[PDB]
Parts: structure tokens; C-alpha cells; sequence
């Protein structure tokens, strides 16, 4: 038994390892999205930078979980990170809708991980999840939803071009 | 009779109390408008901030009247502030037209309150109304009218999106 | 179903709407208290400013709940905000005791809303309530209690006058 | 007929001359009050400075009326300024009540002068009175009323001493 281990169950430890892989997968998806919009036949530089930043955020999420795993005395076990399910991401609206779907899947996984911690009485882990993940997911899902609404509002063509300039930094 | 009371009639005092309630109602209406545009299926952040600022202005109007009531030696009597007459405010153009209608109703109420002060010979109250309310109402009604004209000019979709970015801070 | 909605029940949504109305009611009560102490036959400027600040805080509480409602994908439904139950608030001690009673009622309502979120498994909403409301209520109830103790200690007359100068900014 | 004279009646001109004398009388009264509180058997330095400042304000009021008289093409006719009706002004509360009575008498005289301007159609004079005198009188009468309430609240002795330190600069 590792030196720090206290009130830390193997199921909670295994849940963190599977959440680490999912965060790395989201990181990979956003990285793919970012360079899709850097294609010369797509060429939307606001979308490129927006998804690059989200990719870096998801990598921070994964590493924070790795750090937490060590803090509690668990052991990181890494798996393959699967390639994203698409090579190309359509319009700015398509990519934003794919992004909402991804973020809601990540959120459900975090809520399920909270449920593991809850049944095992892992009081500190529950607060760590709420404070550093659940609140941010709620913020991001609201922001992406707003973006989707505005991408429908502006339409294709000049509208998409203007959204890229005005809504994304 | 209160210590400051001089040239201050009960009808004027009662008129101020009813104007206080109307200003609080306008405050509530703009607050509702503001958070309607913060909905994820509306998502117009310029409209949100614009109506939040107007809501704060109407609250200042109400409190200035409460302060004046005390200055003259009257007594504030508060009533329920009714919920706004709509839950949802349509397009940016619809909300701007509802706002013009509200501001003109407030202006007519102020003009009617000026008429009470005039017939009672309340010289100071008349100047207080003209200097701190009537002039501002004329400015606001002109600004909202301009906004309505431009919201018709730009049309729906990208036009509404652009107006949100360019005409509202 | 709105775009952001995830793990967000209609009972929780309805509880937030009723809490919004209660926060606006507390805002209205403190606004009434503030201008009661600005009366020329009361004339306690520390009390006036103290209750004005608390009124602004309660308005922030209401708007934060409106913002949260939108974040989760709920819909704000506003109701009449009832006028406060008193027109006049007695001595500084009476107003402070009315204020403690109000704050404890708000606190119980928040605890009841936490109970709704708990039974529905709304993990993020529970943390939002604890972090942004429950902690502040505990602080305020302790501060008001201290003020009540000191208002009894100093007595009426010069004591109330001195408390206004020394204990309220 | 003087060069600037336009829409300026002899009754309005005579009313300004009598108001000038009244402002100088108020100046003299406050000057007497100020040095009464500088007596070694009174010795309230906040009261002394407060009434000295009010005396200087009333002198400014008189001179502004003299300036206005010249602006419109009238002619200043000065009269004796009568000594104040008391040699000694009692307690701080007595002096504050005498001061409220004086200010209300000045206010009624200004309102009567406004009535002269109104019946003669002197539009500019009416606005000059409202903007530079009537508004300030309403402010001062409210402030003095507040002071009277607090002087009753604190009582005699230490209360009066504390009011002198805390409520008057
Ligand atoms: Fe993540
Ligand atoms: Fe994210
Ligand atoms: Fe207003
Ligand atoms: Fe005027
Ligand atoms: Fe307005
Ligand atoms: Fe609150
Ligand atoms: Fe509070
Ligand atoms: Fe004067
Ligand atoms: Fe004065």
C-alpha cells in the first residue's frame, strides 16, 4: 500500500485512469479540428486558434488528473488514445456541434466518476471533481451552445467569415 | 407635519409614490430582457449588456425619486412590482420596439406628474422633474428610435448579429 | 430540450425560479429599510448606506441565479415581487432584528433548494449553492448577530448614534 | 431705460432688492450664531465652523442676486440689515431649530419671488431662481432637519459634545 493512500478505493483509482484517457482523446479531437480549419480549402483562422486553445485545455485536464492520481497514492496506467472519429469536420457549425457532443460526453463521464466517489465516501475526490471539472464543463457547454446559436444565425458564407472574426477573439 | 415640509401637497407626494413603482417596473422589464438575450438559443451578448445597463438606470431613477420624497418630507409607500408582461421578447428588433413603447409610457407618466406639480404651484418639483428626468427621457427615446431604424435596416440573421457587435458597445 | 441541458431536472429548474423571486424580495426589503433611515425623522446615514449595500448584494444574488438558470439550459420565469411586509422599521435594533429574520429565511430556502439538488443527484448545482450562497449566508448571519448584540449593548439615543458612526463604516 | 433691459418688470426688480436684504439678514444671523458657539461658556467648535460656513453661503446668495440684478439692467437699492432677533441662541438644538425656521422663511420668500416672475412671464428669472436657489434650499432644509433629529437623539451633555465632533465635520 502506497504511503499517501487513505480513503482511496481501487474503483476510484481505475475510474481516474479511464477519465485520463478520455481527456487525452478530447485533446486529440480538438487538435484535429484545429488543423482542419488551417487547411487551405477551409482557412478559418479564428476557428483554428479556438480549437488549438481547447486542445491545450483538455491536455491540462488530463495532466491534472494524473497529478491527482499520484497525490492520492494511485498509479497511472495509460492506454492507447484512439484517433478522432472524423478526418474532416465540415463547416464551422458542424465542428461546433461535434464539439458540444464531445463536451457533453465528457461531462457525463465526470458525473459518473463523481458517482463512484460518492458511493465509496471519497469526500475529497468529490470536491476536487466539482471544483476543478464540473463547474468548468457547465461553463464550456453554455459557451459552445451560444456559438452554435450564432453560427445558425449568421448562415454560411460571409456569415461564417464574420463569426470567425468577431466571435472568436 | 414633517420638519422639511413646505409647498408640498399630498397629491404630489402620492404621484411620486406611483412613479416610484413604475420605475421599478421598468427596471424589472429590462432585467428580464437582459437575461432573455443571455439564453443559449438567443445568445446576443451586446443586447444582454445593453438591457442590463438600462435596468440599472431605471433602478437609479426609482431611488432618486425615493430620495426626493424624503427630501421634501413625504413618505415612501411601496407596492408590489408586477412581473413584466412577457416572458420572452422575440428578436432584437421586437425587444427594441417593446423598449420604445415602455419608455414612452414612462415619459407620459412623468409629464402627467409634472402637470400635478404645475397645478399645485410646486416650482422646485417641476424643475427637478425637467432637469433629472424629462431631458433624459427625450434622449433615450431618440436613441431607441435610431436603434429600431438600424435593426430594420440590417434585417435578420447576420444583420442582427452585426448590429449586436457594432451598435451596442 | 435546450442545447446545454444535462443532469438538470424540472424540479431543480422550478426551485431556482422561486429562489430568484425570494432574492428580489430581500433586495426590495433592504431598499425599503435603507430609505426609511434616510427619513428626516430617522436620519441615520450609516444605517442608510449599510442597507443600500445589502440591497445591492441581494440583487446580485438574484441575477447570479438567473445567469445560472441560463447556463444549465433552464428558463427564467419571473413573478411579482411583493412589497415588504412593513412600511416603517422602528429603531436601528428593530431593523437589524428584522434583517436577521430575513436572512435566516433566505438561508433555509437555500438549504431546501440544496435538498432538491441532492435528491436529483445534481452534483454541480449543489457545489454552486455551497460555494456562492451557503458560505456567504453563514457569514452574514454571524455579522448581523454581532450587530444586534452591540445595538443592545449601546442602548437607545447616543448609543444608537455612536453605533451608526463606529460600527457601520 | 438701461441697455440690457428686456422682459424685466419693476416689480421683479423690486422683489430682487427685498430678497437681497433678506439674504444679508440670514448671513448676519448665522454670523451671530457662529460666534455665540465660540463663547467660552458655550465652546462648541463644530457648531462655530458650521454656522460660519452657512453665513458665508448666505453672503454668496446675496451677492449672486446683486449680480443678477445688474445683468438684467435693474438697480441695486440697499437697506439697513437688521440685527438678528436674538443675542444668544441656547443649546445646539435650539440654534438648529432657529436655523430651520430661518431657512423655511427664506424659502417661502423665494417661492413668492418666483410667483412674481411667473405672473410677469419672466421665463429666465424663474429658471435662475429654480436652478440657483430653490434646489439648494430644499437640500439645506433636509440637512438641518436631519441634524435636529440627531440632536434630539443624542440628548444634552455628552450627546451634544459628540454630535459636535461626529456630525459637523
Ligand atoms: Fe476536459
Ligand atoms: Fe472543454
Ligand atoms: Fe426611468
Ligand atoms: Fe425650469
Ligand atoms: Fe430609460
Ligand atoms: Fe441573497
Ligand atoms: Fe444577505
Ligand atoms: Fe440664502
Ligand atoms: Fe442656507
Amino acid at each position: 500500500e502506497s504511503q499517501p493512500r487513505q480513503n482511496f478505493k481501487v474503483e476510484t483509482e481505475a475510474g481516474i485512469n479511464r477519465q485520463i484517457n478520455l481527456e487525452l482523446y478530447a485533446c486529440y479531437c480538438y487538435q484535429s479540428m484545429s488543423f482542419y480549419f488551417d487547411r487551405d480549402d477551409v482557412a478559418l483562422p479564428g476557428f483554428t486558434k479556438y480549437f488549438k486553445e481547447k486542445s491545450d485545455e483538455e491536455r491540462e485536464h488530463a495532466e491534472k488528473f494524473m497529478k491527482y492520481q499520484n497525490k492520492r497514492g494511485g498509479r497511472i496506467v495509460l492506454q492507447d488514445v484512439k484517433k478522432p472519429d472524423r478526418d474532416e469536420w465540415g463547416t464551422g457549425l458542424d465542428a461546433m456541434q461535434a464539439s458540444l457532443s464531445l463536451e457533453k460526453n465528457v461531462n457525463q463521464a465526470l458525473l459518473d466518476l463523481h458517482t463512484v466517489g460518492d458511493k465509496e465516501g471519497d469526500k475529497q475526490f468529490m470536491d476536487f471533481l466539482e471544483s476543478d471539472y464540473l463547474e468548468e464543463q457547465v461553463e464550456d457547454i453554455k459557451k459552445i451552445s451560444d456559438h452554435i446559436t450564432n453560427l445558425k444565425r449568421v448562415g454560411s458564407g460571409l456569415g461564417e467569415y464574420m463569426f470567425d472574426k468577431k466571435s472568436l477573439d
